[PDB]
């Protein structure tokens, strides 16, 4: 794709998330860069609001997978990257075992020379003293892979994948993501074959940060298809 051409080195990011969950509202501004070379993002967020009032490892999805890299042979099934730089618009329901869900829109693309992720999130029927809003998940994060498919009657791609959080008491709070993406423009995209997504996050702090932060690296590499 035409697009792929603007993600041969390191770009700069922009996040910028607005959140309301159970009628609390906060806000968290990332920025870092990203390589599709190497599948690398580097990040760090800020909530601009005060503490956050989830947990930092359920924003990880939703805080750019048009850096991930897709080995040479699956080039042509890089639906994120060849909707670019007009962009494509990512939406989710993430919902939270036994606990409440969030529903997140999404729009990613180019606003001059650096990529931006801007999203609104909701979330509902969380439980007073479960595991978000008591913030009892542990800040690390499990590596996953994530199955991508196309839906050919959006001109996009779906996706249906779990996030494995662990709780403080060695239990594990699933997260069951549904997420659509849909071009912004009206220009050719690649629909892509079956494939998965395999990520990496690492998430630290910044010793020298006194605002509520999350600090995140993260490798997204395609795989799936072989020679």
């Amino acid at each position: 794709s035409k697009g792929e051409e603007l993600f041969t080195g390191v770009v700069p990011i922009l996040v910028e998330l607005d959140g309301d969950v159970n009628g609390h509202k906060f806000s968290v501004r990332g920025e870092g860069e990203g390589d599709a070379t190497n599948g690398k993002l580097t990040l760090k967020f800020i909530c601009t609001t005060g503490k956050l009032p989830v947990p930092w490892p359920t924003l990880v999805t939703t805080l750019v997978l048009c850096f991930a890299r897709y080995p040479d042979h699956m080039k042509q099934h890089d639906f994120f990257k060849s909707a670019m730089p007009e962009g494509y618009v990512q939406e989710r329901t993430i919902s939270f075992k036994d606990d409440g869900y969030y529903k997140t829109r999404a729009e990613v693309k180019f606003e001059g020379d650096t990529l931006v992720n801007r999203i609104e999130l909701k979330g509902i029927d969380f439980k007073e003293d479960g595991n978000i809003l008591g913030h009892k998940l542990e800040y690390n994060y499990n590596s996953h892979n994530a199955y991508i498919t196309a839906d050919k009657q959006k001109n996009g791609i779906k996706s249906n994948f779990k996030i494995r959080h662990n709780v403080e008491d060695g239990s594990v709070q699933l997260a069951d993501h549904y997420q659509q993406n849909t071009p912004i423009g009206d220009g050719p995209v690649l629909l892509p074959d079956n494939h998965y997504l395999s990520t990496q996050n690492k998430l630290s702090k910044d010793p020298n940060e006194k605002r509520d932060h999350m600090v995140l690296l993260e490798f997204v590499t395609a795989a799936g298809i072989t020679l």
